[PDB]
């Protein structure tokens, strides 16, 4: 039973290595500790940026649009490595997938965020947290709840091991409108769940209920996501790029 | 073997229990013995129509409105008897008095539509302390904008029921809600989280020995709490548009601090 659950551990996290190029483990280095990233501290600091890595506002915005279909297309390669997912029927794969990766999105952008700003382009840049929340309205409220939420995930102090095995967790929800076949996603939750559970009580000893507290997590994230997929529509203020973005 | 410190949970567990019975009437067993027909002298009144809610009115404006008008004392007595839950839960009287308000603040909606699920199923719910019961598609007969504010309750309670938990694994979660230590605008937060610590362990235990045959009761218990926090959500923006388009609606002052910045 148990030896099978480390197994889905290692399976997972190595798969998490092949399909995610910045890890929390190489992103805790650079906002830590000899190749520093170029700080984007005002409009000025921005400018340059370019340089190196219409307006100021909606650019970064568009910015953030290229960087998630990315990272939609990595989320996609990582769930298919998880076991069951692939011999599901297809219309729910394409379900989890579509209602799953907002979720997914701010869950690793926290492994890029400390109280004062968020790492950019592989690590090679940081936009502080103060100048975002100066960008004029509506997009200075857009990376707030953001920055507010991955205070509160970080303080958790999880890793790349735990952190892999939480999102296969997120994939298989069963709770997903328009799913066909509920009974197996929640079989492979359900395995998940028991994975995430040991290897939170073997990675974290000392960590009380450490497994409870990262769920409760889940109650945030999913007021996060709302919230956010509500500004994008407000937002509505080059045709082929359009469609792909 | 049970050890020394599971003891200790086990013993949290019984304390829980017992207020929730001493600060709630009408308790999920007393609940299920209505709706499934253990009873001669147990059977309730069904509303489902416009002369059957007349006709239960033994046992005024207009109906949308009056049924409302109910929901608003009947919500603002669980308050009454949530905050008397809540100030037996070892430690939380002791906590930062704003903090006691504002975990209060958050935790009760989220507790009132955990234990409004327990006069649920799917064609209605209890009322009036399980005299009356009133029936989904009636309620979904209500005019605009309030044949909308139930619906999401129904599609939850579903979910939440098929769990099938009873009222001494609901007292302690609804512990857990009101000391959740990410509640905004908190001051202290430590303290609440080493309350919510034993709390969560007790939960743990209770529903391992309790449902020992229900693979991670548990994560799926916990995972619930984001249905809850968006029936909230979605119940609070409701209350906005039903303020300004019935601007003769009175609401209490009570469920208005509550809602108030939310
Ligand atoms: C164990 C805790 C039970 C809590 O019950 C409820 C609590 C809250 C709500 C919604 C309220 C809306 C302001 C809220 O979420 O704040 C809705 C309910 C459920 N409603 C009732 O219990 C209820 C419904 C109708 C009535 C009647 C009784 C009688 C006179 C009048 C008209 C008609 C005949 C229905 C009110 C009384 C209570």
């Amino acid at each position: 039973e148990s030896a099978d659950l480390r197994a889905l551990a290692k399976h997972l996290y190595d798969s998490y290595i092949k399909s995610f190029p910045l890890t929390k483990a190489k992103a805790r280095a650079i906002l830590t500790g000899d190749k520093s990233p170029f700080v984007i501290y005002d409009m000025n600091s921005l400018m340059m940026g370019e340089d190196k890595i219409k307006e100021v506002a909606i650019r970064i915005f568009q910015g953030c649009q290229f960087r998630s279909v990315e990272a939609v297309q990595e989320i996609t390669e990582y769930a298919k490595s998880i076991p069951g997912f692939v011999n599901l029927d297809l219309n729910d794969q394409v379900t989890l997938l579509k209602y799953g990766v907002h979720e997914i999105i701010y869950t690793m952008l926290a492994s890029l965020m400390n109280k004062d700003g968020v790492l950019i382009s592989e690590g090679q840049g940081f936009m502080t947290r103060e100048f975002l929340k100066s960008l004029r309205k509506p997009f200075g409220d857009f990376m707030e709840p953001k920055f507010e939420f991955a205070v509160k995930f970080n303080a958790l102090e999880l890793d790349d091991s735990d952190l892999a095995i939480f999102i296969a967790v997120i994939i298989l929800s069963g709770d997903r409108p328009g799913l066909l076949n509920v009974k197996p996603i929640e079989d492979i939750q359900d395995n998940l769940l028991q994975a995430l559970e040991l290897q939170l009580k073997l990675n974290h000893p000392e960590s009380s209920q450490l497994f409870a507290k990262l769920l409760q997590k889940m109650t945030d994230l999913r007021q996060i996501v709302t919230e956010h997929v509500q500004l994008l529509q407000v937002i509505k203020k080059h045709p082929l790029l359009q469609e792909i973005y």
